[PDB]
């Protein structure tokens, strides 16, 4: 037979970090549950009992019953999982035979859909499936604890003998998240989409000085409280998934090159008529073919193709593919959320003409809404790129001097100009403020097409740069997004005008 008694360990669970955004407001919050779980040997000898425990676990007399009789055999089953301790009291006060309680944790996110995949949330086991919850798991999960007790032949715990281990509670995380921004973000793009009959977008907010993301929303969003009903579509992190060919949001990162080759000045002329350039068997096409000389900053507005490629042809396309490696479009950002998606800045020895026009005008990369705000970063920080971070920053990284002040200073100019100059995307405008940017089409890479806005503020002294999506021309419905929610983010970050 087997041993009258032997000692036994149960796992002790433990609590999960809280997780905050960066001014402490509490973001993903363990709540205490109680699962019970059943020696089927003991519970055998109470069937009497069997109909008021299965109703006190919501679960079905008959469904219950057959549970534990094909069971029968087992020292150990799980009878249910996260009750609430005052639901789990009233099963233990009915002393059920052979009925047993582990107090274990359930996540709650106070701030639900507004900021779901940002957060992510936990499986039924309290690990992380998404987002911070996953992407930090192991910080936040700590190390279950132990116990003995004492069990005889049949698996019936006569004694809890002593705490061998003790739980180690998971580690606190403060986001780089401003819920104040994120809830700005949210409403503003979710208002958006429904306005303008568009299922899907992102947007993020970063602090160009710190490498801080200070919000990323997507549509759809969902109640990481409820999932109930959770629709795949509504789980993705389009802002860190989602690749796409950034078409003229990365012109800016063509001029930087351009203004750094010594072969060109802001005052220089390109000659684009007639909107189309024949380069062998291909034609560069513009999307507004009623110019002549343009200066460079004129190429910027109209966003000609022609005059971004004739600036490329001249300085060569390692020039561009070095400037947009170095700003992050096409790299790793090194957040470490598995599954983010790098896009592709493919690369050649020997460019032709064709692969660096499209280069220079954005559809030879493809690249993530994190990417593409990474890049304006760097240019609007004067050049300076500084890590990603997902979490509060206190000691601001050195960073890396990617494009030089002067330049990017010009460039921050042009992009100015862009969002004010008679021409220009007025939609995009920060009523007291200098605003600066680009508008693009985006092409999917997985046709689908995406409208785009990218810039920064304030213009002359940089301080918040931000990426707009709206999967669906000129920035008509991401422009406004833009300028309302580049309103709201800096006086709440108390910007001066």
């Amino acid at each position: 037979q087997d041993p009258a008694r032997s000692v036994r360990h149960i796992a002790i669970p433990a609590h999960r970090g809280l997780i905050t955004d960066r001014n402490g407001e509490p973001l993903a919050v363990s709540t205490p549950v109680t699962t019970l779980w059943a020696n089927p040997k003991e519970l055998m000898t109470a069937k009497e009992r069997w109909p008021q425990l299965a109703a006190a676990l919501g679960q079905d007399t008959k469904l219950f019953a057959d549970r534990i009789e094909q069971n029968a055999e087992r020292e150990f089953i799980y009878l249910v999982r996260g009750l609430t301790p005052e639901q789990g009291e009233g099963v233990i006060a009915l002393k059920v035979p052979g009925v047993y309680s582990i107090e274990e944790f359930r996540r709650f996110y106070p701030a639900g859909e507004v900021v779901a995949h940002a957060v992510g949330f936990t499986d039924v086991d309290d690990r992380g499936r998404e987002g911070i919850e996953l992407a930090f798991d192991e910080w936040l999960a700590g190390v279950p604890g132990k116990r003995q007790v004492l069990k005889d032949r049949r698996g019936r715990v006569i004694k809890d003998v002593q705490v061998t281990k003790n739980a180690k509670p998971g580690k606190t995380l403060a986001l780089s998240i401003d819920l104040r921004l994120q809830y700005l973000a949210h409403r503003e793009l979710r208002n958006a989409l429904l306005e303008n009959g568009a299922k899907a977008g992102s947007l993020v907010i970063m602090d160009v000085k710190t490498g801080e993301i200070l919000a990323m929303t997507n549509q759809p969003t969902y109640n990481p409280n409820n999932r109930r009903n959770l629709q795949p579509a509504a789980m993705r992190n389009r802002a860190m998934i989602d690749v796409f060919e950034p078409g003229s949001t990365v012109k800016p990162f063509s001029m930087s090159a351009a203004l750094a080759s010594g072969r060109w000045k802001p005052s220089d002329i390109v000659d684009v008529y007639p909107g189309t350039l024949q380069i062998g068997r291909y034609t560069i096409r513009d999307v507004s073919r009623n110019s002549r000389q343009l200066d460079l900053t004129g190429i910027l507005i109209k966003s000609s193709n022609v005059g971004i490629s004739k600036i490329a042809f001249d300085i060569g396309a390692e020039s561009i593919y070095s400037v947009m490696q170095q700003v992050g479009l096409g790299q790793d950002t090194g957040l470490g959320f598995p599954g983010e998606r790098v896009g592709n800045l493919p690369n050649h020895r020997k460019w032709p003409k064709a692969e660096t026009a499209t280069l220079a005008y954005g559809y030879g990369l493809s690249v993530t809404a994190i990417q593409l705000a990474h890049a304006y970063a760097a240019l609007a920080n004067d050049g300076k790129s500084v890590p990603l971070s997902m979490t509060r920053v206190d000691r601001v990284p050195d960073g890396v001097q990617v494009i030089s002040p002067e330049v990017a200073s010009t460039v921050q100019g042009m992009l100015q100009q862009v969002v004010e100059a008679q021409g220009g995307v007025f939609r995009a405008q920060v009523p007291g403020y200098h605003a600066a940017g680009k508008s693009g089409t985006a092409r999917k890479v997985s046709n689908a097409y995406r409208s785009l806005f990218a810039g920064f503020a304030p213009a002359t002294d940089p301080r918040i740069a931000m990426v707009v999506v709206i999967d669906e021309f000129g920035g008509l419905v991401s422009a406004p997004v833009f300028s309302k929610v580049m309103a709201g983010a800096l006086r709440l970050m108390n910007v001066p005008p």
